[PDB]
């Protein structure tokens, strides 16, 4: 409502925009509460197939945790606020639907952490990223130390976290931190395109694929293969799987319904 | 053998070719049966040091599961078929010898899964890859959800699996999915020359390296180091190690014998 | 003395392997002093970053000393091998980040030494490889473990099975080295990066190293719990307050490890 905007104008896709432009879309407690509420609702939306997360304006995706607010917090409040940010990251990652981060500007600290909590990332050429925490004598406390090395390797994650340096979208692409980079005015269009492609695939299968990958990658390969085996059981008794084969037989585009 | 070809022309190297060109080298249950039988034989071949896996023709490495055969299968049939494919992948992965995928054309779904079960991959410039399963309302059921993120990272694996999009050999190389790209007319000689190099190295050492890397990467670094330590004990008392030392001292090529 | 130790800039110690005639190879003597220096640095508050390099323009470290090994049976190979392994563990477990400045060839133990460092910066003319299988052995100081963790299983397998040596440029492509610079600029770029790290909160950098190094070894959920505990280590620090104050005042923070 106040700190976040939601857009359901695109069939099967929901667009969440951080809306605190004056504060560089930083994560305030109020914003986190609104975002948690929205994520709770989306979690139960069977008709929602893909989520896009972005920031309002052309300067910032998310500048991170709100420092004005952090500056006025005692130790107890700091702990509560960091807990609220961590929990929100978990809610984004555990959504049944794929979540696409559309990085429209600066994504620093908590902002990079937020993008890491998404399934994958698309950035504007003008975007900049970084985990700047060590420059302030703190560390990434919302998964930055964990999600970054998992995505891009320990070496790169270490140099980035130890230096706290800011990097360009192109550098981010080279390192594997962002999967796609596109001109600034084409960001929303490319995110919607990718989302619609995902939305055209079997919704039950896409959800099972997210679970299989996200959970299986956390363990040994042998166990991960067994999780994938159980996940696949989930598409066997679906009408969509039958439509896939029928469309193959009829030589046409399949049309899935999530059943 | 009617669905595959096995060639031992090159010393210490065996080349297995999927041989169903008319069917884009798709994986029928009959082909999977033959492949499992040859994999069982190679598993016990001490004279065989490296294996090359490829497809017949210049259009397809492997189009994946045979959908003509899959159509209309009842529940029990589907489970058995997916089981046959996943078991075959495990057998490729667990061969003592290194296995090189020579991707001569399209490698889709089960075809990309088959290439992921190999130690590393060489692709024709004209090859295309992808895990197209979600476009059929299913998920990769033969390790694609597990081996792909392990090789190229979770972010890229997710965008590929969720979209089910096809990518060029060039794109695959950029993402780290294939290790080499060469012209299709040179694919066979490139795979043979890399296989010959590996075959000239100490076979006990190469086999132990495969075991140490493949198993060690599944666990924590500390335990992984202890596994390497035990593996190293397997080479220090060998006659091949002594030949390596003498060859280096005499500045001549070593002639390893697997002892 | 087979190694030199000097403060290149405030808080940045440069350790140079100094056995140029023997390609900066790892002899027992060098290993002993390297272990001694690392034992000392573990207890230091002044040192915030370590740069590890080799003397000359030809070799970073050629690995295990060949002349010293020439006169070794299976039994002597173990103690030597054990000391190399142990040294690798001391580098990765050191509180401070360690940057490998690869000034030339890195082979066997030398490549393994670079992998035990937090990150690597290489001269344009440097090269790296694990040629062990060409000699019918395997990497015995973590190469089979640290390499796939950094660059993925597929490329680690290709390089280890073939035993091929690669250029700094190839290494950069694979993510084996994080930075590549012209030969004459290796020292100054390693120092520049170390200075940036040394200007950040020392408690925070140290906790970041532990959280990353340990957390990456387990499942994400547990790793996140480790990060949570590590964050508790910065919350009550004066440096954290200085960071917020220096940022507000828009001036350089003066951290004191408190
Ligand atoms: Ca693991």
């Amino acid at each position: 409502l106040q700190n976040i905007s939601v857009d359901y104008a695109t069939p099967h896709v929901v667009k969440i925009s951080l809306n605190r432009e004056r504060q560089a879309n930083s994560l305030s407690l109020a914003l986190l509460e609104e975002l948690q509420n929205i994520l709770t609702q989306i979690n139960e939306e069977a008709n929602t197939r893909v989520v896009i997360l972005t920031g309002a304006g052309e300067k910032a995706f998310c500048a991170g945790a709100d420092l004005k607010e952090r500056a006025g917090m005692n130790e107890e409040q700091v702990r509560h606020a960091v807990s609220m940010i961590r929990t929100t990251m978990e809610m984004v990652e555990q959504l049944p639907q794929p979540v696409i981060a559309a990085i429209n500007g600066i994504a620093l600290g908590g902002g990079t952490e937020l993008s890491l909590a998404c399934d994958f990332r698309i950035a504007a050429e003008s975007a900049s990223l970084g985990l700047t925490e060590t420059t302030l004598a703190i560390i990434p406390g919302a998964g930055g130390t964990q999600r970054l090395p998992r995505l891009i390797g320990v070496g790169r994650a270490k140099e980035l976290i130890y230096t706290g340096r800011r990097i360009s979208a192109q550098e981010a692409k080279e390192y594997g931190l962002v999967e796609f980079v596109v001109p600034v005015h084409l960001l929303e269009e490319k995110a919607i395109e990718i989302a619609e492609k995902i939305a055209s695939n079997g919704p039950i299968a896409v959800r099972l694929a997210k679970e299989a990958i996200s959970n299986g990658i956390q363990v040994d390969l042998h166990t991960g293969l067994q999780m994938e085996k159980q996940a696949y059981e989930g598409v066997i008794h679906t009408k969509d799987r039958l439509e896939g084969l029928q469309a193959f037989k009829e030589k046409r585009t399949p049309m899935y319904k999530g059943e």
